Order: structure tokens, then sequence, then C-alpha cells
């Protein structure tokens, strides 16, 4: 890191930030057929 932990974490940001994806707090498509079809 350079001074504190977001110059160094600015690039992992990216894979914490990013790593919401799975949690998907929201999703537009759907949520009754994740199952099947």
């Amino acid at each position: 890191k350079c001074n504190t932990a977001t110059c160094a974490t600015q690039r992992l940001a990216n894979f914490l930030v990013r790593s919401s994806n799975n949690l998907g707090p929201v999703l537009p498509p759907t949520n009754v057929g994740s199952n099947t079809y």
C-alpha cells in the first residue's frame, strides 16, 4: 500500500465490490424460475 488500505485496496476493492455479484441484492430478470426454466 502507499499510505492507507484504499491506495492498496483500490485494486482489490474490485475483488470485493465485484464480489457482490453472487450476493445479487436485486435481480430484475426474475426470482421465480431459477431451478428449472
